């Protein structure tokens, strides 16, 4: 199978004035690439997906696509949703657009069964030859995609090469991984990178690394390269940022934090997300001074 | 404040060779208005909202305005949005069609903060003029609106009338309605439509009706009217069918049963809903063996 | 079956120098019956059950039957244990003590499966000859028992008579009566004291008549005469003070609240319990201070 | 600070005639020994504690003393409770009894606070001078030690010296060796062996052990001396065992496994702990066969 893997950065997307702002998102992306990043995620949940039009969806690509050509950074490209003939959609959209893969959430909301996801993710798989992540976050979506059924995805469909997992749930990760040791674990949340990645996790999608991407690079590569003592360690020395850079909803930290370091103009959302409490933009401020922020 | 209130239900949308049955649609609002309803929902949760065009959308909410007109039964369209911007657009497209009023589901996945979903409904009731009921359903969407958000919003904004509660938690609804008892409590749980109502809700928005209309209306009205026993009775009596129209994620079982019953022709879903196990198929069926169930 | 319902107190211990306050206990059941309790609980979890010795237990049960003498009060002593052996003990411990009959708390830590509950409460039922109440509360007990099986101890063993639920889940009180009408449920949570009553429940056990007998009495007695809008308006009227008292694990704030107002002489529990924090008394104050508390 | 770390197992307490069989009880302890374990825990959950009269407390601990000496292997007695002066006392039982020290499992039932969890501890410390190990399972005992408390109480105790973790929350054990890493985590979650030992943790209480110490030994030794890809072998296949082994709550599997094993001679439990469902003794039987179980 191909695959997309390593260290991985679910984009932010920054606004100026309600609209994106192009040049910021490609000075973003630049900086993740020079802080050895291997593949960014735009328009992911990170990235405010739910908000953007789908013109936006297209800008966003086309710019990660255009930013990391020449070099050997990927763009895992946001292409999912909770109607099959959108997500399909979105995943033809997406390799037109050149992105190498896509990353395809499980869908919300409306709550598919284990064969409806099944089947829901066999027609994206075959409507595009490039490869497909899996992204499991029961949280937001209100369901989940079990074990058995990532298996037989990953089994049945060829270019469904693993899953992104935000689930809290080191079990579930030695289920995915002692039953079907050939797919892509890729940790999806942050606190605990070095323990999926410690366990046969290929990779990390990061909101960190939005901040500190070169931490997030070091503690990847470490692990993957079974210096488990020096990934450890970044892990240990980030669990505070990781903590709190969820103090409220993804990605209403970690943009007010790239706005205190100065990487993003302004702090602006689209709603229903907002700005956070005044005590946490304090809070996430104090956590800030204690790591270094590396800059353009 | 303008309301409207009863008993409701959540319409289910037939689909025959991919495209909405629209003549059974119409064929199914009329059985509604014949068997005591006071008001349809449509494309709300149990319509396949997620997987409608914004076409077929408008359809179903003309079919059902039309279907309405001359009668008292009032038409609640669904018209609910994780991104605000489009949250407002589907509200004002539901008053252009001629909606007495929405359902507006909590956003979902992208998990606001309370001060977001207060933005976010605040823009909402500001985009038209006609009532506006929330719809917490926290299962679903990641996402509970507090109960002091819901009561901020139904003093601050004219049109928000009170809530949907779909969450399995009576505290919150005495909550809700010891400290704000002027607002509309509306049942989305058929199993607890009794207690709800007999706590002071003033209606239901139903998935069961769509198989047992009659019943669903009795028991609302027995219960407005103050008579406990008749409506515990009646509750007490659908408790099977209202736990089996769940076995599978709503609305996979009551489509299944309308199916079942000779109510719509096919039973097609769009993916990534489908067709229920065959074992839980062979349990809808017996459940429903022992209801009477309403012709046309 | 013979039967213990109505309106019913979780006694508090009151400790005074690290023994039982054994007059003040006196007082405080004297001032329960003088304000139209049905039954009062002796060495209950709200009376600290954990941490009093098996003499002390004798004592309170003895204090409890002999404050009741001559009153229409009865004596639910709390007699359960996650040991069969030792519950079983209990019970005919409690019976030869002058208990009306058994408050049974489903096996804690232990976590049995049905089967098992159904033998543990199969041998209490048969080891005495007066009634027996079922408690659930799967917060503090890691164990559920499920409708199934409270049904089935209620139709096979002859003084198992209902239960009393803690469980938040009003689904599952509509789920009981409705498959077995014929038990007594008994609302083991004061802030749904009335829906669990509009439901056909036919007591309460409750933490807050500790405080307000009074109040809790006239609830559950509107209710049992089918004054359904009166016993409303109290419950309505008691949901902030119900809720605090639970700002900490009960019975935290019961005894904060019963030093408070002047009820009993020393704010002391035994450990693990401990006083509360300093902010959870000041709001247990400030809450507290709109109910009328009746003196001795 | 001293310590009992490593392979460490949660013996099993094997009855026959209702009777605690102490002579099998000596033979699996000395099997746990010959099979390279370093300490056993007698009169655990998976001891069935809670179902033991004192005297078969001191009896079974005893046991295990005499069992290991001349030996390297540890006793770590079970000697908890949800009353700090019981727990006191059978802190104190258990040093008097030649323990070389004791797991006190967090307060059950009674839901003690954080402040009362720390002088819950701090009293059972004080009593005692051998090592304690916390043992946190909040879905057994109904409360959580927080990462805060669990590291007051190993700065301000000398004797206690880690804690045990059975809460499926490999974020907290991130959290614990990250804030304080000269502790001691120890995994109690078979399953997650591998991955708590991966971040830092310093052994297992495990429950496989009973049936394949010397795999649960090798596991957590390949896993001290960082060959992390050999015991990640090792978890990754006793997986399906490590699952299995809780279709019940432990210990009805884990019995059912050593008695199909011929390791014990009755699947004996006391109430209300009861034997399997036979759909469950199917299936531990199916796992079992894929696995070589030494003898004795
Ligand atoms: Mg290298
Ligand atoms: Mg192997």
């Amino acid at each position: 199978k191909n695959i997309i893997i390593g260290a991985m950065t679910a984009l932010i997307t920054p606004f100026k004035n309600g609209k994106v702002d192009e040049q910021s998102y490609a000075r973003l992306i630049k900086r993740q690439i020079e802080n050895g990043i291997d593949a960014v995620v735009p328009v992911g949940t990170t990235g405010e997906s739910a908000t953007l039009t789908h013109e936006e969806h297209r800008t966003c690509i086309e710019i990660a696509v255009e930013t990391c050509k020449g070099t050997k950074v990927k763009v895992l490209a946001g292409a999912g949703s909770n109607a099959t003939h959108e997500a399909v959609g979105l995943a033809k959209f997406a390799k037109e657009h050149g992105a190498d893969g896509i990353l395809s959430v499980a869908p919300f909301y409306n709550k598919p069964t284990q064969q409806g996801l099944y089947e829901h993710y066999k027609a994206i798989a075959q409507s595009v030859d490039i490869p497909v992540l899996l992204y499991n976050v029961p949280g937001r979506t209100g369901c989940e995609i079990s074990t058995d059924t990532i298996i037989k995805l990953f089994r049945d469909c060829e270019n469904i090469y693993g899953v992104k997992e935000a689930s809290g749930n080191i079990d579930k990760c030695v289920d995915l991984l002692a039953h079907e040791p050939r797919m892509m674990l890729i940790s999806g949340e942050d606190a605990i990178n070095y323990p999926i990645l410690s366990n046969g996790g290929k990779g990390v999608i990061s909101v960190t690394s939005n901040l500190l991407p070169d931490m997030i690079s070091a503690l990847t590569h470490f692990a993957l390269d079974e210096n488990y003592k020096e990934a450890k360690k970044i892990n240990d020395e980030l669990y505070n940022i990781n903590k709190i850079l969820f103090c409220e909803s993804n990605p209403i930290p970690i943009k007010t934090a790239m706005y205190l370091a100065g990487l993003i103009e302004s702090l602006e959302f689209r709603l229903p997300l907002c700005s956070p409490s005044k005590e946490n933009f304090a809070k996430i401020e104090e956590v800030m001074k204690k790591y270094k922020i590396k800059g353009f």
